[PDB]
């Protein structure tokens, strides 16, 4: 068995190896990369996402989200308060203001300490889930807007044509902006490219130990757990590495820097935070290996969890479809 400790692996593809996306994901998995739930891919030195990021200030963040926390420092929930629209230019200025800027710190470790100590006492603003792409049309390798669609993968594996499209999303971050503990919709893969700016720190639980995190989450968020069988789908729960360690939950951490890809694997619970102003692009994808995870994925049917999903539940989980559809 490759990667038995479930360590987060870092890959350095050659330009030749960067030419076939599916092939390289399969290669990574042949080395046990998936067992960690998360992998870093450093692109070839001659590769670039686009020419410059000098012309992105006029992008609109239609609904910036202020992330308001409740609970204790190491165990909290966050809700999203809608704010008025602003451009990326205006958001960048806000991120860099005294109120929101990254504080002085010695290193990544110091910054992590400051995040978990202080996160709940501030409410940063996040430009999340903006449909669009910053990859240049002429970028032919690992262009997140030119990946094979999940609908086409499902069709190729299961022989059924389905409706739906899947397109990339942009995420404009600032210091303390947070992504809560979750797996992807239908336990899909995700790929995330950090286009520009300050780093993003990730935490991840190995897929083979996902149910351990769920069990702890039910204990730590008893109210939310009673309300919904798969409340982590709401993407509101944060648990610190110190608390995970106290409870014996296996996990790993890694910091992603500008110009680097991260891939999350089926049923790999993950969470994290941004160091400062940055922009990431992400999309879900599937491989043949995903199908069996899709079949087993837990669903939020309470209504809280946030189009393409219909067909995946309909085909892969026909028994769950009616009840799930009532929640929607
Ligand atoms: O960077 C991220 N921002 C918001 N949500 C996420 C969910 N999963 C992974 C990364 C992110
Ligand atoms: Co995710
Ligand atoms: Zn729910």
């Amino acid at each position: 068995a490759q990667n038995p400790n479930c360590n987060i692996m870092i890959f350095h593809p050659t330009k030749e190896e960067f030419n076939d996306f599916d092939k390289y994901i399969a290669y990574m998995e042949s080395q046990g990369a998936h067992r960690a739930g998360l992998a870093k891919i450093i692109p070839p030195k001659e590769w670039k996402a686009r020419e410059t990021y000098d012309n992105i200030s006029e992008i609109l963040i239609a609904t910036p989200l202020q992330q308001v926390a409740s609970g204790r420092a190491g165990v909290f929930t966050q809700y999203h308060k809608k704010k008025k629209a602003m451009t990326v230019g205006e958001y960048r200025h806000l991120a860099n203001s005294k109120k929101y800027q990254t504080p002085p710190h010695q290193n990544f470790e110091d910054l992590e300490r400051k995040y978990w100590k202080n996160r709940i006492y501030n409410s940063p603003i996040y430009g999340a889930d903006i449909s669009g792409s910053l990859f240049d049309e002429n970028t032919k390798q690992w262009n997140l807007g030119h990946l094979g669609t999940i609908q086409d993968l499902l069709e190729k594996e299961c022989g059924v044509v389905i409706e739906g499209v899947n397109t990339p999303y942009l995420y404009f971050g600032m210091w303390k902006t947070t992504f809560a503990w979750h797996t992807e919709d239908m336990d899909l893969y995700s790929i995330n490219y950090l286009h520009l700016g300050e780093p993003k720190t990730w935490y991840v639980v190995p897929p083979e130990h996902g149910q351990r995190l769920e069990r702890l989450a039910r204990e730590l968020f008893p109210g939310s757990s009673r309300g919904c069988g798969a409340f982590l789908r709401h993407k509101v729960a944060l648990i610190s590495p110190t608390v995970l360690k106290e409870n014996g939950i296996p996990f790993n951490r890694i910091t992603q820097e500008a110009g680097e890809f991260m891939v999350t694997f089926p049923y790999g619970y993950h969470a994290g935070f941004n160091h400062g102003f940055n922009c990431a692009e992400a999309i879900n994808f599937a491989t043949p290996r995903w199908i069996d995870y899709g079949k087993m994925a837990s669903q939020c049917s309470c209504g809280e969890a946030r189009f393409s999903m219909d067909a995946f539940v309909r085909i892969l989980q026909p028994e769950r479809y009616d009840l799930w559809k009532r929640g929607q």
